[PDB]
């Protein structure tokens, strides 16, 4: 875990990845590995409701899970859902992971790992 | 329901009372007489749900002078309105949380107020 704390400070000092992804807390312990997401204690409770096939979530490895963090990014998904016809900005935190939107950004963050 | 009808379709021609104020959907021939606001079969039924204390339903087709003195008062945009400007205003409120807001019970209170 000394190698890999290293490379989270690059991805964490990075685009809005400091505050919590759903309700923006500061300093974010948690995070999706899925969509590359920081997310706070309270919030890691919500996602691990959802599903491991909607949102992988661990405290802050395995390299590829490492490459969905540099994939990914708070900001980055943000700007991306917000972009979908389809995006609501009052779905529930199920709506949201359930959706298209959700679904394609998995898929990038995944094609761009590998 | 003669001057019911009148006044009441004097009150649909104003601001966005011609389509539902929860959803949106065209036409709505629901009421709910406490906001004074317009809402679709559906949502009528939606509106039942939440209690007589927070919601009271009439029909467009169902009337007491003031039950309409509150059609009036309020009004599907002026309701929209109001909320956007308090404070604690949140658009993805849920209908539970909506109509137990402050908000919610201030516009009541206005409703009420300018109808007596
Ligand atoms: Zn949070
Ligand atoms: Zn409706």
């Amino acid at each position: 875990s000394p190698r890999t704390r290293k490379v989270l400070k690059e991805v964490r000092v990075q685009d809005e990845n400091n505050v919590c992804f759903e309700c923006g807390a500061f300093n974010p312990q948690w995070v999706s590995v899925t969509y590359g997401i920081w997310i706070c204690l309270e919030c890691s409770g919500r996602h691990r409701g959802l599903g491991v096939h909607l949102s992988f979530v661990r405290s802050v490895w395995k390299d590829i899970e490492l490459e969905k963090m540099k994939a990914g990014g708070n900001a980055k998904f943000r700007e991306f859902l917000e972009s979908q016809e389809d995006y609501d900005p009052c779905w529930s935190l199920q709506e949201k992971y359930n959706s298209r939107a959700a679904a394609l950004f998995r898929d990038k963050v995944v094609a761009l790992a590998e």
